DNA sequence: AGTGAGCGAGCTTCCGCTTGACTT
């Protein structure tokens, strides 16, 4: 009988333990990492942080000895567990199988360091068997698993802060990069130059219900649509040659208004001929179980939810007991869970909808880990959704519908059916044989769909034969090509997933963090890449691209394996990767010459104006448009002639709605938006002369100025009235400002001019040098001639 | 005695594990 003391990651499943485990054991949690590296220059302890160089936490030039230290919230934590450490016999570190996991075993030793004997009880299902098998037979700590975190830990650490900072002194302040995050961002930037580069074109499409009616009248109303016309076939989207124009034009023909819209007026109904006929059964193999990153593709499709509105609910699951882990990369389900799986559904859809063996899903993800079992519902007998109404939120209840659904249907049988695909040939009345075309679905046997629900895309139709006389409803409707659609939070997802890259503890993390920096904006349902990801991603690309290619994640993994086996030390890659060496594996940053060099050896050669200036296409005339970043707001810069000095450019600039996407950014938009004026209202155009005018504010006061076209004329002027408003003013009052100076005529006892105009103290007429001061502004344009001598004299 | 120019401090940031609860 010796008392044993255990600390698991997760406070719920703690209780959980300790139920398997009776009298002699005491379980407590750690409620994750208990030490990391201090996160800013505050965090880094008294001692060693006034006196060396610890900014990274990770004093690189001493053989990257780690600086860990104990988070303040988890402080009161861990002398709870150095108090409960003094009463047992031995202590038992059940922490997840994960690398991750095992560190945190590791910086529990080193934290409390215990006086007594340790062992490394693992488990990946949560059962009654699987944790007393495993508190029976433990291990011994991986140290070589170990090192492998504290590898990839200090490398995410050289690369966030020793990038980022480049960020800072060459595109904006406050800027992050990383290793997961900016290949994230990446994707969506890249994402975004091929809708930015994606050209459409249009076509006509032709619908017809074919009136088959009169060969059998045993319901029926069948729709058909047209395939080709003799050696030309119906252009559709799909050549788009990857997002251009066209390619292969012998084979299709392009139809517009008037040629599609002849084809539907050229034959209403016609004696077409049935030219084939063939069904065929087809399957539909069911989802294997839900692991983080499916739950949270399909919560946003089937129930519109957020990744972290997703984890929010499964949390309060998970913890109430009614789910398993939710924060798990693998689709494997217990044994308890299929045996659970399968009587539930021989109990409720019945014998005919199970499968006769167990259906296993090993497709597994790239450099997955397998630390715990499928999000599936809790307990040996699954609880039914019904049964659980009364105690479950209305987001509750259908999240743990649809996993529940999940986990039934992946042990179900499959999906048989089958598919209608009919031809319709013959010739047209204005002189062509077209061939028209229609595809239809038709379900027999549900099986798992008996629990799910486009495998079921149904279009119903009555009969046919092969040879059979039919009749031609016609309309001709256009289109045009779409562009690749944007990245969602679900799609953005399974993109990194197919890279290996990110964690299930962090999707929902970085959708957040990407957005809370200027990065991306969420228009909607759709991730829409910013103009500073555009500079900060078109600056990784040039001066890291090793660090955010695609396959650096993967290439970091296949190095932190063969220091995970023991053939690799860990401090040796980190060396190479940091400082250099010819023993690159390819274009690696060893071969490039370590990432110090990297980082201090290009802050004078990165040209931080071309950095922020980002060229979208050029004008009509050739031009260079560009997209400066970070100056005051990002807006358009363009270099054109300057009227003063010949040779030497000048730029003219256009201030950007923050509300623009970049692919609405088109060079159509582009001179609109030159043409605005630059600070003040436009009026409208001067029919006498064709400029522009405006209302400013300038040094005096609020005015109106035409513009010129780019004698040697100036800009007539004009200063508002005091009756108006710098926002009120039409074209209208402008175009009597403009001609204000008025020469009521010429006075014959001195010769001189008589000019009313309008000044800081009201109307007033000049004659020459003298100027008398009148009373209504309104009647410098009513005064005489004899009314203005009645006065000057 | 109240304001607050003009110069310009010290700060920003990386991945992953995982629940925390006070008083005014």
């Amino acid at each position: 009988n010796v008392r044993r003391l255990v600390i698991v990651e997760s406070p719920t499943k703690a209780r959980k333990i300790a139920g398997y485990l009776g009298s002699n054991y005491v379980v407590e949690s750690s409620r994750g990492h208990i030490r990391d590296l201090p996160r800013n220059a505050a965090d880094v302890p008294a001692k060693f942080k006034s006196e060396p160089w610890a900014r990274l936490g990770v004093n690189v030039d001493q053989n990257f000895e780690p600086l860990y230290i104990v988070s303040p919230e988890k402080k009161s934590t861990v002398t709870e567990l150095k108090g409960l450490l003094k009463d047992v016999d031995e202590l038992y570190l059940a922490t997840d199988g994960d690398r991750e996991g095992e560190a945190i075993a590791w910086h529990l030793l080193e934290t409390l360091k215990p006086r007594v004997p340790v062992k490394r009880m693992v488990f990946h299902e949560i059962t009654e068997p699987a944790i007393r098998n495993a508190a029976e037979n433990p291990r011994d700590l991986d140290i070589a698993l170990v090192d492998a975190q504290e590898t990839r830990r200090i490398l995410d650490r050289l690369y966030g802060y020793e990038v980022s900072p480049v960020l800072w002194k060459k595109v904006a302040p406050k800027l992050s990069a990383g290793r997961v995050q900016s290949v994230a961002t990446r994707i969506i930037v890249q994402r975004e130059r091929e809708r930015m580069a994606f050209h459409s074109a249009s076509y006509w499409d032709v619908t017809a219900e074919l009136d088959a009616s009169v060969s059998d009248p045993s319901p029926p109303k069948f729709t058909a649509k047209l395939n080709t016309v003799d050696g030309r076939r119906v252009a559709t989207g799909r050549d788009f040659d990857s997002l251009g124009q066209l390619k292969r034009p012998d084979e299709v023909l392009v139809l517009d208004e008037a040629s599609a819209g002849a084809l539907a007026s050229g034959l209403r109904g016609a004696q077409l001929a049935v030219t084939s006929v063939e069904q065929k059964p087809y399957t539909r193999r069911p989802y294997a179980p839900f692991m983080t990153s499916t739950l949270q593709q399909e919560a946003a499709r089937k129930l519109r939810f957020s990744s972290e509105r997703t984890m929010s609910i499964a949390q309060r699951l998970y913890e109430n007991g009614y789910i398993t882990y939710m924060r798990t990369d693998s689709t494997t389900l217990s044994e308890s869970a299929i045996n659970a799986a399968r009587t539930q559904a021989r109990q409720l859809y019945g014998e005919e909808y199970v499968h006769p063996s167990p259906r296993q899903y090993t497709r597994k993800v790239k450099n997955a880990q397998e630390a715990h079992e499928a999000i599936r519902p809790a307990g040996d007998v699954f609880q039914t959704p019904g049964q659980l109404h009364s105690a479950l939120d209305t987001d509750e209840f259908r999240l743990y519908e649809l996993i529940w659904q999940r986990t039934v249907a992946s042990q179900m049988a499959d999906a048989r059916g089958t598919t209608l695909s009919l031809r319709i040939g013959g010739s047209a009345s204005s002189g062509e044989q077209v061939v028209f075309n229609a595809s239809g679905r038709t379900i027999t046997f549900p099986g798992f769909l008996k629990a799910y629900v486009s495998d079921d895309a149904e279009s119903r139709l009555p009969n046919l034969t092969q040879g059979q006389r039919v009749d031609a409803d016609l309309s001709a409707d256009g289109h045009q090509t779409s562009p690749p659609a944007r990245y969602t939070e679900a799609s953005l997802i399974k993109a990194l997933e197919e890279l290996g890259i990110g964690r299930p503890s962090t999707y929902s993390s970085i959708i957040k963090t990407i957005q809370d920096r200027g990065y991306v904006q969420k228009k909607g349902s759709a991730l829409v890449p910013s103009w500073v990801a555009f500079a900060v991603v078109g600056l990784l690309e040039q001066h890291f691209g090793r660090l955010v290619d695609y396959d650096f994640t993967a290439a970091m993994e296949d190095e932190l394996d063969e220091i995970a086996n023991g053939q690799e030390q860990r401090t040796n890659w980190l060396n190479n990767f940091y400082f250099g060496g010819e023993h690159g594996v390819e274009g690696s940053i060893a071969r490039a010459g370590g990432l110090k060099q990297l980082v201090g050896g290009n802050l004078e050669g990165i040209d931080a104006r071309e950095v922020n200036s980002i060229k979208v296409f050029d004008d009509s005339e050739g031009r260079p448009v560009y997209v400066r970043v970070g100056r005051n707001g990002p807006y358009l810069e363009r270099m054109v002639d300057d009227p003063d000095n010949p040779g030497e450019q000048k730029p003219q600039r256009a201030n950007l709605k923050e509300d623009l996407t970049p692919d609405e950014l088109t060079p159509e938009l582009a001179e609109k938006l030159f043409a605005t004026p630059q600070e003040g209202r436009s009026l409208g155009i001067d029919p006498e002369t064709g400029h522009e005018i405006v209302a400013k504010d300038g040094r005096f006061g609020p005015y109106v100025t035409e513009v010129l076209p780019e004698t040697g004329p100036k800009p007539r002027t004009g200063s508002l009235f005091r009756s108006m408003d710098l926002e009120t003013v039409t074209l209208e009052d402008a175009l009597k400002l403009l001609s204000l100076p008025r020469v009521v005529g010429v006075d014959p006892t001195t010769n001189e001019e008589i000019t009313a105009q309008n000044g800081r103290y009201g109307p007033y007429l000049k004659r020459g040098t003298d100027s008398r001061s009148l009373a209504t502004e309104d009647q410098i344009f009513t005064i005489t001639l004899d009314e203005a001598l009645k006065i000057y004299a």
